[PDB]
């Protein structure tokens, strides 16, 4: 199906919505370098839950019960970002 598998470190700018997943997130709660990061977004939605805009660390997002991170990005601007260590 959609949700396409990304690599990481990962970024995107622009306009647009995707379907994103990866199994690659840090669990490591003494981890603070591997962050998800996005600016001038309508939406970025991982798992379930709203992190539109906003810097989080990995571990902070648990995993979906398939071990999976989904993730869900809409821009209408084309300085919309994204980044995913």
């Amino acid at each position: 199906g959609e949700y396409t598998e990304i690599a990481l470190p990962f970024s995107y700018d622009g306009a647009g919505e995707y379907y994103w997943k990866t199994d690659q997130f840090s669990t490591d709660p003494n981890d603070w370098s591997r962050y998800v990061n996005s600016w001038n977004l309508d939406l970025l939605e991982i798992n379930a839950t709203d992190y539109t805009n906003v810097w989080v660390a990995q571990h902070q997002i648990p995993a979906a019960s398939d071990g999976y991170w989904y993730i869900h990005y809409k821009s209408g601007v084309s300085w919309g970002h994204v980044e995913i260590k």
